[PDB]
């Protein structure tokens, strides 16, 4: 029971907001393109943040 970290944190929001940028995107046309954008999301973060 603790928190993860704090700076690591800001990566899952920066890739977060790169991804909410990707929704802002017109990428976001499709379910899956939008979910592209979260699973860039989740290896932006897998990378950013593992």
């Amino acid at each position: 029971s603790s928190t993860p970290d704090g700076t690591w944190v800001k990566c899952r929001h920066d890739c977060f907001t790169k991804y909410k940028s990707c929704q802002m995107s017109d990428s976001c046309h499709d379910e899956q393109s939008c979910h592209q954008c979260h699973v860039k999301h989740t290896d932006c973060v897998n990378t950013g943040c593992p």
